[PDB]
């Protein structure tokens, strides 16, 4: 797929405000994805124990954790479509080390738009949110090529 230019606007114009607080926002998203699909959460050695949303808020460990992915994924976006390079690496872990299916990238990209919609509505109208949906979907698809080429998934 290929997004405009116009549909990238919408998509690195709600990311700023999101780098306004990325910490945050990563807690946020990662708490999302742990409540509404606890399977997600047994992937973490690290933090499989948390019991409750409270522990979860609490954790240093997990927010340092969101804000590393939460960059992750804006170096990528950044690049509107010519992320080739940063892919790759990401591919080989979450494929090799750490095992993520496709399915649960769906899981954190559902998160992810549920936490834009609740803290950033004026900026993450319809519109918005197709573009955003549009650019994790052409994410998800070239990653899951990766996956398919290094051995993985299906
Ligand atoms: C927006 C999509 C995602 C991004 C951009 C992302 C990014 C990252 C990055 C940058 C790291 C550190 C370096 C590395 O191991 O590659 C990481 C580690 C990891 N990721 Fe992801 N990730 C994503 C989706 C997920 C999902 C959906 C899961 C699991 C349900 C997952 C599970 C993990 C695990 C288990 C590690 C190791 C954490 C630790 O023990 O240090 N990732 N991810």
């Amino acid at each position: 797929m290929v997004l405009s230019e116009g549909e990238w606007q919408l998509v690195l114009h709600v990311w700023a405000k999101v780098e306004a607080d990325v910490a945050g926002h990563g807690q946020d998203i990662l708490i999302r994805l742990f409540k509404s699909h606890p399977e997600t959460l047994e992937k973490f050695d690290r933090f499989k124990h948390l019991k409750t949303e409270a522990e979860m808020k609490a954790s240093e460990d997990l927010k340092k954790h969101g804000v590393t992915a939460l960059t992750a994924l804006g170096a990528i976006l950044k690049k509107k479509g010519h992320h080739e390079a940063e892919l790759k690496p990401l591919a080989q872990s979450h494929a090799t080390k750490h095992k993520i299916p496709i399915k649960y990238l769906e899981f954190i990209s559902e998160a992810i738009i549920h936490v834009l919609h609740s803290r950033h509505p004026g900026n993450f109208g319809a519109d918005a949110q197709g573009a955003m949906n549009k650019a994790l979907e052409l994410f998800r698809k070239d990653i899951a090529a990766k996956y398919k080429e290094l051995g993985y998934q299906g």
